[PDB]
């Protein structure tokens, strides 16, 4: 209700206002991005530090085997060395008596070649008393009873250590054209056009718990109680995708367990996200599919197109920014419809999910 | 009466031993064989079950191998789980950081053109938007698995304690060199050592040998040796392995529970049969002898009583070249016993015996 210089000094002056704070969340940022990659090294290096923890407590257990292995082995060698420290001694006590024996063999051989003389009978009148006996060795066994008793003992310690490890371990008129095409196509022909969709901590409800590298939604028995924001779902128990899309084509699949109280679609990022508008399917800015007590429904600005009920629980969904068209497939095997829209997009759309029955889990799938 | 028929009936029977002593002989060397071939038996039987035992350790350092492995992988399961998320993370903060890049650009490049009138309605829209700053959730690393699994490996390492337990505790100028040699200190005597051996042949039934037949001792039971002339019948002896007749030679006994034992020398002669057997009662026969502890020396059936002594080691020295033989008692220093003064006749052996049930004679080996 003014003038000229006075609004462009009213805008410039809260317009860099902001420009500054945008300054400071962006380097709020750049720190938060540094903060999360000196997170992965800090616990990189904890993982080590247990892991070289767990290095020296089995290397105590190798050592403690190594100590056995040789005691038990030095207990051996020493039945070893009794027995053949014994046939060490009984080989020199047989050893004496044999060359006693070739002594008086020689004494006898020695005095038969003198047959010559007559004291031949006088030499060798004494020698016949001498009267040699035959060797003989001890009983000289070896101990097995104490050699196959440390051998079973060992046995019996592997299988006592099997039962241990075990403990561990157990516990228009191309627009149309198009569409016509894309309609007809298979799913290896659909997947072409795949992105990876991520979901977003930032907009999920309280009551919506999210997993697996933020790729898997589901119920919250409990309020999960993330930080309030803007972009967070006050009334229901919805969540977005991170990533918006304006030019080009794309495509994802989701996998719907406990296909009851659950749906998936696309939305603006205009659409409000409190009170009971935010609803997807309930204002102009959201286009979807849902399940109600397992009745298919399609939606979009109040408005229920009532589906036929299927088999598949894997939902493909399409879409072309290029041409304008959102399409959404059923999948168990081959590539059956549920239902298109045919819209000039007004700006980018992120995917959207919804889900409600204590049990619902809606998943990104990736083949 | 006649020359031809006795020369005849000496060669006869003289040649009939001769062709047994060839058998008897070959006979020995058949049991020398025996005895090195039963060494090695033994010596294969050792390394086969040492090889036994080797490989069951093995297949058991094999065994936490695997499990050391096996919970490895899962830390860094958990680790992977955790940084990945992380590497989300960091991709969901990047998107945010470049959507606010965006919207600074746009403002930046509004504010160059402030000549237009339209730079009011360029920037009219702009007003409304506003950005908020980022939030990192809780990403907190599962330490209640990873103190498990580490509470676990060490309740298996005490786990094993207990069973490495369970394998071992189950398993439990003659007269002027006499006088030289009886002044000699232990180390001089002991430079004419030779490592006495008990021989099992000459052994009587109640005398018991052991540890490479250097220790013999009372038996509880007769030990039921084989029949043998060198065998003694009536008295409970046994005899040295080797014989001496020329040079200079010195050994050591020690004596536990000296009670009823004795020590000595002995000809080959000596008949081992029957009570003149007993050593010191015939003319084959020195020796040292306790009899209610009381030490007596004997020879011949004739009886020194000498006085008692504390030690229990007795140390013999012979002198073949000369001809003596020395008794000593042997604690620290080197006390005498008794000596004798003979001219000996052919080789002598060692000689020992023992009566009292728990006596026990050990051929020392310092």
């Amino acid at each position: 209700m003014a003038s000229l210089s006075q609004a462009s000094a009213d805008l410039e002056a809260t317009l860099r206002h902001k420009l500054t704070v945008m300054y400071s969340q962006i380097n709020g940022a750049s720190r938060a991005l540094d903060d999360v990659r000196n997170r992965q090294q800090d616990v990189r290096m904890t993982a080590n530090r247990k892991v070289e923890q767990l290095q020296q407590e089995y290397t105590e257990m190798k050592a403690l085997l190594d100590a056995s292995e040789t005691t038990s082995t030095r207990k051996i060698k020493e039945e070893e060395k009794r027995v053949n420290s014994k046939f060490d001694t009984i080989y020199q006590i047989l050893l004496k008596k044999k060359s006693e024996i070739q002594t008086l063999k020689e004494e006898i051989e020695q005095s038969l070649t003198k047959r010559d003389e007559f004291e031949f009978l006088e030499k060798a009148s004494k020698l016949r008393g001498i009267s040699t006996k035959p060797v003989y060795i001890p009983e000289v066994e070896l101990n097995h009873k104490l050699i196959k008793g440390i051998h079973q003992s060992t046995i019996d310690l592997k299988n006592e250590l099997k039962q241990c490890i075990g403990r561990l371990q157990e516990p228009t008129s191309l627009k149309a054209k198009v569409l016509e095409t894309f309609l007809a196509k298979s799913r290896p022909e659909l997947l072409e056009y795949y992105i990876k969709v991520i979901l977003d901590y930032n907009t999920a409800h309280n009551k919506v718990a999210l997993s697996e590298c933020y790729t898997v939604a589901s119920v919250a028995e409990m309020p999960q109680n993330y930080r309030p924001h803007p972009q967070r779902f006050t009334y229901c128990s919805q969540v977005l995708g991170l990533h918006c899309y304006k030019k080009g084509i794309h495509y994802w699949e989701v996998e719907l367990q406990k296909n009851n109280f659950c749906g998936v679609g696309i939305c603006y990022g205009s659409m409000n996200r409190q009170g009971p508008e935010s609803r997807l399917g309930r204002n102009s800015a959201s286009w979807c599919v849902e399940w109600f007590n397992t009745k298919i429904s399609a939606w979009h600005n109040n408005v229920e197109k009532t589906l036929p009920s299927t088999k598949a629980t894997r939902v493909g969904v399409l879409l072309n920014c290029d041409h304008g068209f959102v399409i959404f497939f059923a999948v168990a095997d081959k590539v059956h419809l549920m239902y298109k829209f045919r819209v000039d997009f007004t700006e980018a759309l992120y995917p959207a999910f919804w889900v409600f029955s204590a049990g619902a889990t809606l998943s990104i799938c990736s083949p």
